[PDB]
Order: structure tokens, then sequence, then C-alpha cells
């Protein structure tokens, strides 16, 4: 429950379907009227290049924005996630 | 002018003194009472590994939080910045 949790879960689930995303580390989303502005950090393979992380972020942004129309702006950026890492996304 | 712009500029200037930071791509900062909560994306060498980007983010977080005491929480994450890129940081 919480419609905002459901929206945040949609964002996370869309992002986690994009190849190269190991998980979503952090998501902050807020309304400006009907539109959402959001900042998301995705976890990526540590051995990737930063150029590769960059292309994954761009793919995440395209996929999320294409699926969640009320999102007017989404910044996607990257950090290392090791593969033994089950840390659930942090929100708020 | 704008005391919030000055705080944001302090954050950017502290971060840009950390080795490996090519620039600050994006900064979002808000007050909860007297404390600041902030999300920052730093630009990093594209040929770096994501593990290296990660260690730069961690160094940025330590340096910024150590210099700006009112910051209670700072998420630092990374993206590619090419070196011909003079793009000024985006705020708000
Ligand atoms: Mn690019
Ligand atoms: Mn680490």
């Amino acid at each position: 429950g919480s419609h905002m949790e459901a929206v945040q879960n949609r964002i996370v689930e869309a992002a986690e379907r994009v190849p190269g995303v190991r998980g979503v580390i952090h998501l902050r989303a807020r309304y400006v009227g009907q539109d959402i502005w959001a900042d998301m950090i995705i976890g990526v393979d540590p051995e990737n290049t930063v150029e590769q992380a960059h292309e994954i972020c761009e793919a995440v942004q395209a996929a999320v924005c294409g699926k969640i129309r009320r999102i007017e702006s989404l910044h996607v950026s990257a950090d290392a996630r090791e593969i033994g890492d089950t840390t659930k996304p942090s929100f708020s």
C-alpha cells in the first residue's frame, strides 16, 4: 500500500528489466502537479567501464520514461553493485 | 545571490576538489529543518571502471560531508563526462 510506493515500485521494476542493471540502489521521486521528477541510482557491474555504466543509465532512462508517462524528468546515474548484494532499494 | 545557490556552490566546489571528479553533472539539495539532504551526480573518466567511479563517489561524499556539516545525507553517484565537456552543473 501507498500509491506513491506503487509508483516507485513501477519505476524500480521497469529499471530492473534493463540489461546491465544489477539493482536500483536509490530512488527519489516527487510530484510537480501531475508530473514526476525523479533521481535514480542504479547498481552496475564494477568491472564495467564508466562509459558502459553511462549507456546502461541512458537505456534505463529511455525505458522508464517510455513506460511511466507522468515522469517528466528522470536522472539516472550509476554506482558499483557486487553480485552478493541483495540490498533492497532505498526511497524517500 | 541566493543563499541556497551559495550552499549549492559550496557543495560543487568541495566535490570538484576531489581527484577523479571531472565536474558535477547534477545536484539536488533540500532542507529538512536545519539539515540538508542532497543527491549529486559527478562526472568521471569514461575509461574508469565502475569500481573506480565508486571509490571517487565515496571520496566525494566524505569530503563534502566533512566540509558542510549541515548536510545530514548525501548520495553521490557517477556518470561519464568527456573532457571537452564544460557543461555547468544543473541544480533544483
Ligand atoms: Mn553519451
Ligand atoms: Mn565499496
